[PDB]
């Protein structure tokens, strides 16, 4: 699958990558000539002076074909980062929902941002500088032959051996790095998962579980990266050894031929530096052909998903779209299975009908398929046999993006995007007028508490519509699907948390224009579905019961049954890895020593032509020559053996830093409070990519880049010190023409450093988005929104896409300037230094040998420009992973202070409890309401849907501290006794709870951590829940894997899984929020008696919008305007003829 990530190359594009080649070439084929000087050099004034002429000439040169090559690569860079991003999000929103539900989603966020990073920011300079150093070996071997044969001969016929060692090693270190990248995806999508369900994680105090989850993944992904690091630094250093075998055997066919004097001492001595710069070209290279087989391997998944033709086109026009289209929908003999479990069967071929403007009710027992009627109807999935058809047509014919823009369903289990109401509501239809959202909203009976709110259409809610209360989420869903005026509405159990005068009003509504909407009502509220046309019954996938509400209570049967039972770290970072000093130690020495054995080649060069030209034996030349080359065999041993020591400790410490700054920055985020999730720049989808691409960053610029870097700064380091000794008055040239690569390097840092922090914002937004349509991709696909949100994400995106362009000509004018001034200082030091030869002040021996040095410092320092971009977006990177791990909340989870009472009466106070939402601190909530809540006492509260029920128990459960007032425990305030201490004691049963994508055992284990979990105490739990017999009879029984955020299981099962998970702790405190948000009444009748037989000695606190589940409780509270308005039981309640009794007539 080579040459795929080419596959988005444009006509402009290709033209950049070419002359960018050509350039590259142009610009290595100059620095090996400089070596062809010297043999011209091998009236002297006067060639000196011509040398440096030729020399300053050429500097202009090489600073154009510079800045030609690495702006033209940068900038097909950038193109291909932009078409990749754009291109992976639409194969990923082309995918159908079958593909969604078999392999795991979480991943793909990371994977995005992960991936592009590493792949065209790896090919993009690099395969340019390979091609920069691949040309400057040709040109070395060219010159070479032009003054010999038999050398140059030998250098070509030892370096296939290299080359297709260099083949074989990016082969290898692409395989690696596949399965690198899918640790690093598992990682990302356990990740995201978890930050998804924060309220439930904090709320059951299970940190260090996921973190723990988290670390298996990231040690996984560093061994992987050891792997690699050993298999490029191995690759590295024998290319290198085979270098100085050949150069050592080179060197003794010359002490051969100079007896035999068929080449002067100047023609090898010239052959030998081209050779030498060759090799130098060599150790350039490889880190580029390392980085290229990287972006193979994270092109693999990428193009992998890419190639993903699906069956379900959302995209496609090959389908139907009559004009007229009539709400008649019917089924026929549709036998239906999931993908996600292929072994159940869950539709035995139903057979439905309904008329335009028939309302036909789906009624049943909980899970019994409607849910999935509704799928099936909606083309998210095709049914394995059947002839699903609307008004005559099947429904396979029609054109997918036209049904689904015709159907308005509403979200069971609604779900927001983090937008404002106004967009929230626009994401039903894109051209929408302000009147039509109005009418809308009026029709859903939530006007009222829309203009209630400050910034009346333009609040913002949160991570999938968090920020309100159900109800207030429901009634938006309808407003969503209702602005969409739809001719077959999907209503799905929307009156689901309304209060009771809400849902009639809503019913009232949908009623009023029933007459020519074809609604599909599905709903447990009975009342909901007493006017319905026709009422269907469902029972083991087939419908049995049916006819108007009368005929079905004629027959007794299910909906009878139903009815009745009702009745700034430039040093920091560094400083971070105090735990790997033997490492940076190990690695230093060895750069050093490389360093210096670089330009150790000029005085190897001086010391042999001294011996060729200082004494006249022929057999003391001969002994000499022996010795030189045994050393130089010698010195390419131990230039193996520290190459890879250095190289390989470098990389070893770059993992294990970035593995442990993964592991802070997760645990830290996992610390900090709800609270601070509230904030829209703290969305999952950012803080996953926040961690994908800091971590990277940082890694980046403290992986073996910064190995390489100080190789070449030693290199330049002992390049000046050679020039000093040997030569003075000369190197201080070069010394005085540092300042403005000073300068220039500052401007380059300044400019970048701002540049990165602006695409690193919007790139946090970008994965955001992107996350945001992930997550949620259901409620997205069944709007057809797909489109708007890739518009939303290029639009994202566009920002970074000119931030990169702009850098690449940044960079393409720094490295080159930086260059082509390095040349000029080259040329007019040999001017110098041909002046003061003249001038009779300096040997010309030690002048050739001072160049030598200088332009082997000049091959080297061609690294340090190309790293520069890399420290910019580092520094910043950096700096906020610090801000982050420093970050410490009002209240830390992990803090074990306080106070930790032994055993809890469970007495649950609270008085003149003041609060307002962070989210909206001006808009109260709470008008300081005084409870009590007694030992054994299940209290319930009811009132107005979104009247802070549930903001009551999450004050109870310290998600947000009470702006004012005091809430005790026991007689004891909660703030003294330790967090951890009652978040553990209680238990919360949350509001459309989201379940992890794991085993449902290991679910419902996860109600108390910190204890294993017997597989008696789950399956008692379940039983307890009237779950255990279905979660028995699936296949797999427990080991069924319930999609991601419990998306796969209904309603109703994860309703009761969740019911069950806050059960096994058994807690002292049992605190639920609508806990029979959906479920049968018979079901709601079973977990009620459960509760009540162990309703004694467990104090509870029960939330619910149905009188049946409350009518036994032992105090009911009624709510209104925040204050508690009403108080009393059953009896006295009934008695008096207040809310409460309005609200249970209705
Ligand atoms: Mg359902
Ligand atoms: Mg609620």
């Amino acid at each position: 699958s080579v040459f795929s990530m080419f596959r988005y190359s444009n006509w402009l594009d290709k033209l950049y990558m070419v002359v960018g080649t050509l350039a590259a070439i142009i610009h290595g084929a100059g620095l090996p000539l400089m070596m062809l000087v010297f043999g011209e050099m091998t009236n002297l004034e006067e060639d000196m002076t011509r040398y440096a002429y030729y020399y300053s000439g050429i500097g202009a040169g090489v600073l154009v074909a510079a800045y030609i090559q690495v702006s033209f690569w940068c900038l097909a860079a950038g193109r291909q980062i932009h078409k990749i991003r754009k291109q992976f999000f639409h194969a990923i929103m082309r995918q159908e929902i079958g593909w969604f539900d078999v392999h795991d989603v979480g991943e793909l966020n990371t994977r995005l941002t992960d991936d592009v990073s590493k792949i065209n920011e790896g090919i993009g300079d690099k395969i340019g500088m390979f091609f920069q150093s691949m040309a400057t070996f040709f040109t070395g071997f060219i010159v070479g032959f032009t003054r010999g044969w038999k050398l140059t001969l030998v250098i070509l016929a030892i370096s296939p051996v290299l080359g297709l060692s260099a083949a074989v090693w990016a082969k290898i270190l692409s395989s690696f790095t596949d399965k690198e990248l899918l640790a690093y995806a598992k990682a990302g999508a356990v990740a995201e998962e978890v930050l998804a369900a924060i309220r439930t994680v904090i709320a059951f105090g299970g940190q260090k579980k996921e973190l723990e989850r988290y670390n298996k993944n990231l040690e996984e992904a560093k061994r992987i990266g050891i792997k690699k690091a050993i298999t490029a630094n191995i690759s590295i250093g024998a290319a290198f050894l085979l270098i100085y075998a050949s150069y050592a055997l080179a060197f003794w066919y010359g002490t051969t031929l100079v007896l035999s004097g068929e080449y002067s001492i100047g023609q090898v001595l010239t052959v030998f530096f081209s050779v030498l710069i060759g090799a130098f070209s060599v150790g350039q290279a490889s880190p580029s052909i390392e980085a290229f087989a990287n972006a193979r391997g994270a092109a693999y998944e990428i193009f992998k998903i890419i190639d993903n033709k699906p069956s379900i086109d959302s995209y496609s026009k090959s389908g139907h779209k009559p004009d007229n289209i009539k709400g008649n929908l019917e089924f026929r003999n549709v036998h239906f299975s999931y993908p996600s479990r292929k072994e159940v069967k869950i539709l035995k071929g139903l057979n439905l009908k309904v008329q335009s403007g028939q309302t036909v009710a789906l009624v049943g027992n909980s899970g019994c398929g409607k849910s999935t009627t509704v799928q099936l109807m909606q083309r998210l999935y095709d049914p394995t046999e059947g002839m699903v058809s609307v008004d005559g047509q099947d429904i396979r014919t029609i054109n997918v993006r036209f049904l689904r823009e015709i159907i308005g369903v509403v979200s069971q289990e609604p779900v927001l995007f983090a937008t404002t109401i106004a967009e929230n509501i626009r994401y039903g239809r894109e051209n929408v007028t302000m009147d039509e959202i109005e009418k809308a909203v009026k029709e859903a009976n939530a006007y009222d508490f829309i203009m209630k709110l400050p910034h009346k259409f333009d609040t913002l809610v949160g991570e999938r519509g968090a920020q309100l209360s159900g109800g207030q989420k429901q009634r938006i869903a309808i407003a969503r699907a209702l602005v969409r005026n739809p001719k077959i509405l999907l209503l799905d159990e929307a009156t689901s948390a309304l209060d009771t005068e809400s849902e009639a009003v809503v019913q009232v509504a949908l009623d009023k224009a029933r007459k020519g909407r074809t609604t599909i009502v599905i709903a447990h509220r009975l009342s909901t579905v007493r006017n319905a046309d026709v009422i269907a019954g469902f029972d083991d996938g087939v419908i049995v019961e049916k006819g108007n509400h009368d005929e079905l209570m004629k027959e007794k049967g299910i909906y009878f049954k139903l009815v009745t039972m009702q009745t700034v770290s430039f040093w920091r970072i560094m400083k971070l890895n105090l735990t790997e000093w033997p490492y940076f130690v190990v690695g230093v020495f060895c750069a050093i020593i490389n360093g210096g054995l670089q330009p150790a080649f000029a005085i190897i060069f001086s010391k042999i032509i001294g011996v060729f030209t200082r004494i006249d034996d022929p057999e003391t030349k001969r002994q000499n020559s022996n010795l030189f080359s045994l050393l130089f065999l010698a010195l390419g041993i131990i230039s193996f053996i520290t190459f890879f020591l250095q190289g390989f400790t470098f990389g070893k410490a770059g993992e294990i830093l970035t593995k442990r700054l993964r592991y802070m920055v997760f645990r830290s985020m996992l610390r900090q409070d709800v609270s601070w999730f509230d904030d829209p720049k703290n969305t999952t989808g950012a803080l996953t990519t926040r961690l994908a691409n800091d971590a990277a960053q940082v890694k980046g610029a403290i992986g073996s880049r910064l190995a390489v870097i100080t190789q070449n700064i030693a290199n330049l380091g002992t390049g000046i010190i050679i020039s000093f000794i040997y030569g003075w008055q000369l190197t201080l040239l070069l010394l005085a023409i540092v300042p403005i690569i000073a300068i220039a390097g500052v401007v380059e840092m300044k400019m970048l450093s701002g540049q990165a922090l602006k695409d690193k914002k919007e790139l946090e937004g970008s994965g955001k988005i992107a996350t945001e349509a992930i997550e949620n991709f259901r409620t997205v696909v069944s709007l057809t929104q797909e489109q708007k949100f890739e518009h939303m994400y290029a639009q994202s995106l566009q920002v970074p896409y000119r931030n990169s362009l702009r850098k690449a000509h940044i960079f393409g004018i720094t490295f080159s300037f930086t260059q082509a001034m390095m040349y000029f200082s080259y040329a007019g030091c040999f001017r110098f230094g041909a002046y003061l030869v003249a001038h009779k002040l300096m040997s010309f021996e030690d002048v050739l040998l001072v160049f030598s040095a200088v332009v082997f410092g000049a091959m080297a320092v061609g690294q340090v420009s190309s790293f520069a971009p890399d420290y910019a977006k580092a520094k910043i990177s950096a700096a906020h992973i610090i801000m982050i791990i420093e970050k410490t909340p009002l209240i830390d989870s992990y803090s074990t202070e306080g106070l930790m009472p032994n055993t809890l009466e469970g007495n649950v106070t609270f008085g003149e409890v003041v609060f307002n939402y962070p989210t909206r601190p001006d808009i109260p909530v709470l008008q300081g309401l005084s409870l009590e809540v007694k030992k054994g006492q299940t209290l319930a509260l009811v009132g107005s849907s979104g009247c802070g029920k549930s903001t009551v128990v999450q004050l109870l459960e310290r998600f947000y501290d009470p702006l004012a007032g005091k809430v005790l425990l026991d007689g004891k305030e909660i703030k003294r006794l330790n967090v951890q201490w009652l978040r553990a004691h209680l238990g919360i049963v949350s509001q459309e709870p989201i379940l992890f994508d794991c085993s449902i055992a290991e679910n419902i284990a996860y109600g108390d951590n910190s204890r294993v979990v017997s597989q008696e105490e789950i399956v008692r739990a379940a039983k307890e829940a009237n779950i255990h017999a279905f979660i028995e009879s699936l296949p797999n029984k427990y080991s069924t894997k319930v999609g991601d955020k419990g998306t796969q299981l209904s309603g109703g099962q994860k309703q009761r899984i969740a019911i069950a998970r806050a059960l096994v702790r058994q807690p002292h405190i049992l605190l639920l929020d609508e806990a029979t948000s959906a479920l049968d009444t018979e079901s709601e009748k079973v977990v009620q008696e459960a509760l009540d037989k162990a309703r004694e000695g467990r104090t509870c606190i029960v939330i619910a919008h149905r009188l049946s589940t409350i009518q036994n409780a032992d105090l009911i509270v009624v709510f209104q305007n925040g204050r508690v308005k009403e108080h009393g039981t059953h009896q006295q309640l009934l008695a008096q003829k207040g809310i409460y009794f309005s609200m249970v007539s209705v």
